[PDB]
């Protein structure tokens, strides 16, 4: 089966839910940097329409798993993994930390590739 690295570049739709009951919907754009590393940008909205933006990187861990680390301008950092479930679908699990490194919520999401 194809590895995550082979199918990652392009644009993905993201739908995520947080452990604090908030939600996120938007798009993730993945650009290749090196064979094992990708730059990512995330843009979307919460359930009241409020926009949010994150940027960061993804690094290959296994044929099906990539590590993701992103930051917001608030100073919040998120770190987790995405697992390839099909040629066009990833499952996300991550933890978000505030500026001082205290955990604020956990994130679970599904991504599907649209370009």
């Amino acid at each position: 089966a194809p590895c995550a690295a082979d199918v990652l570049p392009g644009t993905w739709r993201i739908d995520a839910k947080y452990s604090n009951g908030e939600r996120f919907e938007g798009r993730l754009e993945v650009r290749p940097e090196t064979p094992t590393k990708f730059r990512i940008r995330i843009e979307g909205k919460d359930s009241n329409g409020k926009p949010s933006h994150k940027e960061g990187w993804m690094e290959v861990r296994t044929c099906t798993k990539v590590e993701v680390r992103v930051k917001a301008s608030t100073g919040e950092e998120s770190r987790g993994y995405m697992e390839l479930k099909s040629p066009y679908k990833l499952r996300l699990e991550a933890k978000t930390y505030d500026r001082t490194g205290h955990p604020v919520y956990k994130v679970e999401g599904h991504l599907e590739r649209i370009a």
